[PDB]
This record gives C-alpha cells, sequence and structure tokens, in this order.
C-alpha cells in the first residue's frame, strides 16, 4: 500500500464546513464521501448538499443523528442528491425539498469496512477515496484538540457518536495517523483536521462504523 495518502492534494476535497447547532456530522461525512467519489469519477469537485440529506432520510433523525450507510442508501433510492447551492445548509430540520434539477451526484449503493479493522480502512483510503468513520469524539480531550497525532487511551470504541470523514494517512514522527476531516468549521482543531492515532488497538472506534459510496 502507498505509505502515506491525502486526498486534498489530489482536489478531491472541498473546504471545512460547520454543521452549527444541528448534529448532522453524519450528513456531513456522508457528503464529504460523496464528494470524493465524483471528483475521482468526472473530475468535478463540488459541494453536495447535507441539508437534503438532514430533511430527506427518512430513516435517520435528522439534526438528533442518523448513519451514512442509511444516507448513501437514500441517494441511491432518490436517484440523487442536491448540490449545497441548490440545496442550501440551514442547520435545522424540516420538510424534504429536494429538487432534482439541482441534482450533482447519484450513487450505485455502498460498501462497509469490516468492524475493527484498521488495515482494510487503510485500504479503503487508498484504493477508493475518501470514507466515511464514525469515532467517540466526546473528551474534552478532542474537544480542544489543536495539532499533533491525537491519542487518549480513554477513548471508548463502543462509543460512536461523531461521524467525521477520512481523507488520508501517514505517520508524523513516529506516530502514525489518519487524516480527518471534521465539519466543526475551520476554527476548530487545525483549520478543521485532526490527525487521529492510526493502528493503535482501533482508537476511538475509527474503524468500527466505517463506509463509502458507490457511483
Ligand atoms: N420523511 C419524509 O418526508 S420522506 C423524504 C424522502 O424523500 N424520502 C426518500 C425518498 C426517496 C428514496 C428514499 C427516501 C427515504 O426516506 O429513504
Ligand atoms: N479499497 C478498499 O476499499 S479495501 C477495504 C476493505 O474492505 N478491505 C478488506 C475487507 C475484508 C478483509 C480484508 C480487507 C483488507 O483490505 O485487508
Ligand atoms: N465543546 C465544544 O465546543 S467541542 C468543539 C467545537 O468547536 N464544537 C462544534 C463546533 C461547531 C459546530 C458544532 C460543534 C459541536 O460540538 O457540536
Amino acid at each position: 500500500a502507498p505509505d502515506s495518502v491525502d486526498y486534498r492534494k489530489k482536489g478531491y476535497v472541498t473546504p471545512v464546513k460547520n454543521q452549527g447547532q444541528c448534529g448532522s456530522c453524519w450528513a456531513f461525512s456522508s457528503v464529504g464521501a460523496l464528494e470524493g467519489q465524483l471528483k475521482k469519477k468526472t473530475g468535478k469537485l463540488l459541494n453536495l448538499a447535507p441539508q437534503n440529506l438532514v430533511d430527506c432520510v427518512s430513516e435517520n433523525d435528522g439534526c438528533g443523528g442518523g448513519y451514512m450507510t442509511n444516507a448513501f442508501q437514500y441517494v441511491q433510492k432518490n436517484r440523487g442528491i442536491d448540490s449545497e447551492d441548490a440545496y442550501p445548509y440551514v442547520g435545522q430540520e424540516e420538510s424534504c425539498m429536494y429538487n432534482p434539477t439541482g441534482k450533482a451526484a447519484k450513487c450505485r449503493g455502498y460498501r462497509e469496512i469490516p468492524e475493527g479493522n484498521e488495515k482494510a480502512l487503510k485500504r479503503a483510503v487508498a484504493r477508493v477515496g475518501p470514507v466515511s468513520v464514525a469515532i467517540d469524539a466526546s473528551l474534552t480531550s478532542f474537544q480542544f484538540y489543536s495539532k499533533g497525532v491525537y491519542y487518549d487511551e480513554s477513548c471508548n470504541s463502543d462509543n460512536l457518536n461523531h461521524a467525521v470523514l477520512a481523507v488520508g494517512y501517514g505517520i508524523q514522527k513516529g506516530n502514525k495517523h489518519w487524516i480527518i476531516k471534521n465539519s466543526w468549521g475551520e476554527n476548530w482543531g487545525n483549520k478543521g483536521y485532526i490527525l487521529m492515532a492510526r493502528n493503535k488497538n482501533n482508537a476511538c472506534g475509527i474503524a468500527n462504523l466505517a463506509s463509502f459510496p458507490k457511483m
């Protein structure tokens, strides 16, 4: 496998977004993975609409949480997802207002990484593109992260409470990491990103609920 991967350097990753007071991290994670596949397939990088997912994925709970796999299935069965420009993010729940004229991507299904398998996650990032993952982001240590490779041995791999996007991996001064795009704005972390420990016993459950869309 490649020793390091960073899809930001390939033009597969849109700017960091800010979910606001709505618990829609799952929707941001899902749009990020769809954005990466759309760029890889077509050469177009475009912001896709997390609001489309928040309002329209009936199997999820809007601002109360959701699964990325349900989001991918919705895009597949709906035969589309809007661009952000066609369906802007408002950070609150509302009726589904999907508009097929603003459709910007389709999905042919989704794939899951075997639970707990960081090597498989690394293979997916290398061969597929950015991957949607869920983690335990509840610790104040995560909340106040600024730089370096984040590792907290007290993180719980079974407490998956936040969804983010794995856009790469590498090693910094001997510490293997995942490059993670969050949705807490650019003023959080390192310009909106965090490096999370890799191959440290599935730290924070990073490989427990990982998936990507087919396009
Ligand atoms: N709660 C609602 O109003 S249904 C919104 C909507 O567009 N749903 C859908 C539309 C197309 C395909 C799948 C779904 C789904 O819910 O899974
Ligand atoms: N390019 C990819 O998505 S590989 C992801 C994946 O599911 N990998 C795997 C799945 C099952 C077993 C082993 C692996 C492995 O990669 O070692
Ligand atoms: N306690 C905290 O503020 S965690 C750090 C942070 O910037 N969080 C956030 C930033 C932007 C939007 C949402 C959140 C959130 O926590 O839900």
